DNA sequence: GCGTAATCTAATCAACA
DNA sequence: TGTTGATTAGATTACGC
């Protein structure tokens, strides 16, 4: 079974639009930042992140 | 701007080589049970998954 | 129901002994 | 220098709102 699907609110997904338009390939440093910072694993981010430019 | 490299030591890879010859894909609650039981993130697990599903 | 989180493979890079 | 962990680009599947 898949793990249940992470859900981002508003500022979480606020806070990742603007790392993103700043740099789109985050190092380990700036993920693990962000992670502390809206409280998502960083894994999650990571995912996020590769996601993101998919649609892009 | 990678993580630093994971490092297994014989008793992780022990039980994740037993826990792939039972089965190589296994759901979120065994990866998390993995993950419990030898204290390394969750997605560090799924990763080596993948790769030894790669190499194999 | 759509958007998008999650997952898998295939290919490539690099780091820690 | 080698093994193998880490990253990324695509295709998918399938919940949360």
């Amino acid at each position: 079974a898949r793990r249940k699907r992470t859900t981002f609110n508003k500022t979480q997904l606020e806070i990742l639009v603007k790392s993103f338009n700043k740099d789109p390939y985050p190092g380990i440093g700036v993920r693990e930042h962000l992670a502390s910072l809206i409280q998502i694993p960083e894994s999650r981010i990571q995912v996020w992140f590769q996601n993101r430019r998919a649609r892009q």
